[PDB]
């Protein structure tokens, strides 16, 4: 979630 783990 959260979006890629780029920004989260």
């Amino acid at each position: 979630f959260x979006x890629s783990x780029a920004l989260l």
